[PDB]
């Protein structure tokens, strides 16, 4: 009858997701201490987000009119692929539903016939706001329709039948110090201090966390937050930790923050992802500013290089502004739920932010643990059910970015060239030979729930362009009727919305 | 044009037929052979919730189909006496609601209102209950409802849209299947029609699987070891509907020996019983089905059926592909037979090889049929294992016969997980998550848990759905006609 006690350790992204997320769900029947340091700091950057991102602030009850303006935030409708198969060409992989014509995806017929030479343009609506620069909202927050006008869905449906499941780009520290205003608003405890030990019983559980000027502080559920350190789960509980370096070399990472005119240059409803020399460099807008970062495998170039690279790339205005160098820790935990310590954010695991899937995985998490949460005996069972949901996304999104690697026509470095002779998981090569013949759908992917729909396959192998596909025979002897008028009505609806949406520093501008 | 050849026409082959034309017509061009001495099996009058998709693709309204061959509307499957004498559940057509994140069984194993989870979490069990059509007198209506009909019906309907469209018809026997160097199909050999030849064959002969299984050999995979239920005997009994309505679900009545479906058409029910032979002759089965429907059933004729019960170990071989009971079959208990030809002509028509023959369009058609059938097996399986019935040798044999590994431990999940996305069978096979918690809650003999978390939860939000969906229920069952008044206007 007392409620139970969940101390969080970690000040970061992943813990006020975790308490604010927590206590909006259980309220008072559930007790929520965050204990972080004050002489740690956050990671620094996580800024744009993935197509699961609005059922957050929906859940938390969250409208954008009360948090967007604070964080800067800015809206995200795809992610921008640039130089992945050849110089001066652009993809987009959009957060929009794939429509399909007589039980066939637009892209298969597409591949058939069609219109023009780029496959985003002519299946996506999104993708010519994008080429456009446009808001989807018009200036009286009317979400793609000129005239105005929610839903109950949880995180895996609404990615899954929402028409426009758009992000959000916005900084990582302006949001986490509003959570954490939501969450003191709702009793949420906050101890600032460092965590210098952690105390197991007898039977291997953590008994409390020993802080340096609070003492001991208990509870019944401790939640690691920590970063990539993994202070409860993987030191103190020793929890082995598996590497995914052999199949994404990515390890390290240097960014800027780089105040610009988001005027002249205006605000980009997208992240950007261009290919380089040793990685890809993101570009990341928001409001008054944009945050860069040169993602690399520094056995391909030195952290030295690699700065200068990306100073170079954004131009003058990022000569002098401070570099931070970021060494990452790529793959997961063996299991991200030991006992009663769970494990979510950076310390439960990570990957490069090909896709920007860190605050998904954080997402995911605090989801999955409001619906295994214990609250009896612990069965072992809801542990399991914990444990494989997580890994199951973290090694589905894994395929999915070494497939953006092995469809890459860039063929010019050594860095480009060793991406196809280093070896794949056998799971994958199969499933590329069917991609190659089988457009993939929803029987020839990941079986298990991973945030990717098979449209962001497609989208991907077509895109980077090394892999092959091909048209399913059966369009070759069917009416093409249908999805011509499929093809035009997309056109169609593009060039009116292209024509009558604002940037969207006008529609920031108007509140 | 590429040229498919169909041997059979008893709802496999016409349903094939039909699709094949409408889906590419005058670019294709197909041929169907069927014996004019050899019948249809010939039962099937109970449809899935995939049946309403298929004849909107034919351009069928359903005006234009459903007098021509006496159907009526399926909201639910009725279990009857699968747990205790006198109690029955539904598994209804009908989408799960979600309360903060749980479905509202979930919510109901927590703190449901009534004792009966369908009645509380299900509109449509309420209508069921009350007979309700689920339209109105005047046609008014997510509801994936389904359909009985009589097959022979829909056959020759079928026939009439295959024909009309240019679908090439052959009333032969097939008394030889030639086969080429490769081991291929080159033509069949008919008795008066000579050689009838063709890029693609298909295999709609039946049980008997003339091309597929006996011309290539394809090998069968038995499910018998899991699922005993070899035999069936069924009936057609004329009745005065009007008397004791026309129910608006297919019924499952569980017997000493197996169980007995009910399906109501227009002027007459289809009823069988399905059972194994160990535990039932079919002399005694025969008895217990004319005792059970009564004295309108004493003098019409009883057709005893030999069940082939698994599936081929491929649906498509070479040029090859066999649609129907030909590809496989499992027992009627959800009605998935025509699920079963719907889903595979389906894939036909997307795996189509008008490409020379890509091995890999053929191993995802193989994939696609084999696991439909392998998760539909699954769940039939838990029919049983659920069942809390255990008076007769039959039912008992139920708790310790043979039981897949994967089965036995998804199902120690299940009783605290409960069936979600992530813990059912993974590759499609017709089945939602929320049709395996109404087969596990209604049977009974497998205990559940809630999630712990909704002992912390604000219920509030859940009793409001509770009521919203219980008011609804109590509406509709006020203002809707009788599925027979429904007919009887119209
Ligand atoms: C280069 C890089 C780029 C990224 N880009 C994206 C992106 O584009 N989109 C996206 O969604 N995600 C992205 N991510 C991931 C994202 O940044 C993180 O998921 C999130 O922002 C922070 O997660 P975290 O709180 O676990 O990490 P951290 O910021 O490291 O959290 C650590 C917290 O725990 C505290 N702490 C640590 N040890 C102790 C201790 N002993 N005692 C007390 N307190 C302690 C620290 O003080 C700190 O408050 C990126 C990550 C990196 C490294
Ligand atoms: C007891 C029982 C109950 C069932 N209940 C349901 C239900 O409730 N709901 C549901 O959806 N499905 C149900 N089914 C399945 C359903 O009956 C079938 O899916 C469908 O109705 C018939 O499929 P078929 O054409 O492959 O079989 P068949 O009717 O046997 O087709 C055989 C055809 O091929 C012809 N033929 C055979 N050999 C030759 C040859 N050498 N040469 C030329 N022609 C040949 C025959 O003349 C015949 O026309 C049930 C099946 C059984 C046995
Ligand atoms: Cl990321
Ligand atoms: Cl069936």
């Amino acid at each position: 009858r007392n409620p139970d006690k969940v101390v969080i350790v970690g000040g970061g992204t992943a813990g006020w997701m975790t308490a604010s997320y927590l206590k909006k769900a259980f309220g008072e029947r559930v007790s929520v201490t965050l204990v972080e340091s004050g002489t740690i700091g956050t990671v620094g950057v996580g800024e744009a987000t993935f197509s699961d991102i609005r059922h957050f602030f929906e859940f938390l009850d969250l409208r954008e009119e009360e948090w967007m303006p604070a964080c800067n935030a800015t809206y995200k409708l795809a992610v921008r692929f640039q130089d992945w198969q050849r110089p001066g060409h652009h993809f987009y992989h959009p957060f929009e539903q794939m429509r399909s014509v007589d039980g066939f995806p637009l892209t298969d017929w597409w591949l058939q016939n069609g219109p023009t030479d780029r496959f985003d343009r002519d299946c996506f609506v999104m993708a010519s706001l994008c080429d456009a620069g446009r808001s989807p909202r018009y200036l009286n927050g009317s979400l793609l329709q000129q005239e105005f006008d929610p839903a109950g869905l949880t995180m895996s449906e609404h990615q899954g039948k929402t028409q426009f499941p758009y992000a959000y780009h916005f900084e990582a520290a302006l949001l986490a110090e509003f959570l954490s205003g939501y969450s003191k608003d709702r009793g949420v405890k906050h101890v600032v201090d460092e965590v210098l030990e952690v105390k197991l019983d007898d039977r291997g559980w953590i008994s409390h966390v020993v802080t340096k000027e609070h003492g001991d502080i208990g509870g019944d559920l401790f939640v690691d937050c920590t970063g990539f350190r993994g202070v409860l789960l993987n030191q103190a509980l020793g929890v082995p930790f598996v590497s995914y370096q052999d199949t994404l070399p990515n390890d390290s990472a240097v960014a800027l923050q780089v105040p610009l005119d988001m005027e002249a240059r205006g605000i980009p409803p997208y992240t950007r992802a261009t290919a380089k020399e040793a990685g890809w460099i993101w570009t990341i807008p928001l409001i008054g500013r944009i945050g860069t970062g040169y993602v690399y495998a520094k056995d391909y170039c030195s952290p030295e290089e690699a700065e200068r690279t990306l100073r170079e790339f954004v131009g003058p205005e990022a000569a002098d502004v401070e570099a931070n160098h970021i060494r990452m820790r790529i793959g997961r935990s063996e299991q991200s739920w030991k006992n009663n310590c769970v494990a979510i954010g950076l310390s439960s695991g990570f990957v490069e932010p090909l896709e920007s899937t860190g605050i998904f995985f954080i997402h995911h998490a605090i989801e999955q643990l409001v619906k295994h949460f214990p609250a009896g005996d612990w069965h072992p069972q809801l542990r399991a059910g914990y444990n494989s949901a997580v890994a199951n996304v973290m090694d589905g999104v894994r395929e999915f970015l070494v497939l953006h690697y092995l469809g890459a026509a860039r063929n010019d470095t050594r860095y480009w060239k060793d991406t196809k002779t280093r070896a794949v998981p056998d799971a994958l090569a199969e499933r590329i030979e069917r991609w190659k013949v089988q457009l993939p759908d929803s029987e020839n992917v990941f079986p298990y729930y991973h945030g990717l729909p098979p449209y962001s396959y497609m989208a991907i192998l077509l895109g980077t362009g090394a892999i092959g596909l091909r048209p399913s025979p059966a369009l070759a002897l069917a009416d093409p009727a249908a999805a011509e008028k499929e093809f035009t009505a997309i056109r169609d609806r593009a060039r009116f919305l292209v024509d009558t949406l604002p940037s969207q520093y006008e529609y920031f501008a108007a509140m």
